[PDB]
């Protein structure tokens, strides 16, 4: 089997991407944020505290003939930005882009933090990291990909995120029309539960490539590119007036700037992030200070190749017995 679904930016900045997902019988379609940095499929629901729902579409298990309470199971998760959610668990039929999994754990939110409530465009998350990170207790649950894997034509999914445009998540096949040149594959460590890999270096603009190992995660659920302070300083030093602002919470730059590109290495291959991808617009409405899309990972504890980086590439998440990651230009 295969599946193919379009993923769409939630706003004009590409702060996140939503993908329609069918849950239950008859189908209830929710728009979920596919997150290769976590491993829970959770949804706003009929169980979510009413004051914490503001415009999201909810899953109502009582209206699904295939929903079953997973008795005794609870979940609770926190994200890198300090947001969180928790609740109980149902199993139900879940389809993405024509690919169907029966008996998928659908984690129903009883509580969500304010940042979720305040974003009416995201109805939940669909985790695509390794199932070892799944938070369901006392019986850990598998991700949608893990459940689908054996049925797929090939044990892969691909992320093809757009810059200020829709893109595609495919399951079970590699669309050879969706990228240019060849795909370069690189080793993955699953030791921390992530799609963790090592970039071979970077360049700023038209500058020379610096060969240096940068361990990090391929994370569709993080907006920005978070890299070591040395790397980030070298990038922003090429932008007149750019500075790190503790009050704003990262590097800002004059909105009048033209940003340089940023290149990262994948083995001997190179992925170029155009400068415009690194512009996250005014820090507040009407400001002439703009927020940078490359930020320091210092104090996160891990480097994160988030959407800023991934949207510059066609990315293969190869879930074979020994997982790997592939990157191609597009």
């Amino acid at each position: 089997s295969t599946g193919s679904a379009t993923t769409t930016p939630i706003d004009s900045l590409d702060d996140a991407y939503i993908t329609p997902v069918q849950i239950g019988t008859p189908a209830q379609t929710l728009n979920l944020d596919f997150d290769t940095g976590s491993s829970d499929l959770w949804v706003f629901s009929s169980e979510t505290t009413a004051s914490e729902v503001d415009g999201q579409t909810i899953y109502t298990p009582s209206k699904s003939t295939t929903a079953k309470l997973l008795s005794g199971a609870t979940w609770s998760i926190s994200y890198g930005d300090g947001s969180s959610s928790s609740g109980d668990v149902y199993t139900d039929t879940v389809s993405v882009g024509g690919l169907t999994v029966t008996g998928q754990a659908v984690e129903s939110a009883k509580k969500v933090s304010s940042s979720f409530t305040e974003d009416s465009t995201i109805d939940g998350l669909l985790g695509l990291a390794f199932s070892t990170l799944n938070t369901v207790s006392p019986t850990q649950q598998k991700t949608f990909f893990d459940n689908a894997k054996a049925s797929l034509d090939s044990p892969v999914f691909t992320a093809d995120l757009g810059y200020h445009a829709p893109g595609t998540y495919n399951f079970g096949f590699i669309d050879t029309t969706a990228y240019t040149g060849s795909i370069t594959y690189t080793a993955v460590s699953t030791k921390q539960g992530f799609w963790e890999w090592t970039s071979t270096g970077y360049a700023v603009g038209s500058g020379t490539f610096k060969s240096t190992s940068i361990d990090g995660i391929a994370d569709t659920g993080t907006t920005l590119l978070y890299l070591p302070a040395t790397v980030v300083s070298a990038y922003w030093a090429q932008v007149s007036g750019a500075k790190s602002s503790s009050s704003v919470g990262g590097y800002v730059f004059p909105c009048s700037a033209t940003l340089p590109s940023f290149t990262f290495g994948v083995g001997s291959a190179r992925i170029v992030i155009p400068g415009d991808y690194i512009d996250f617009g005014p820090i507040s409405t009407g400001s002439s200070s703009c927020f940078g899309g490359i930020q320091s990972s210092a104090g996160i504890g891990i480097n994160i190749f988030g959407d800023v980086a991934l949207k510059a590439a066609f990315v293969v998440f190869n879930g074979a017995t020994t997982p790997t990651l592939g990157f191609a230009s597009k």
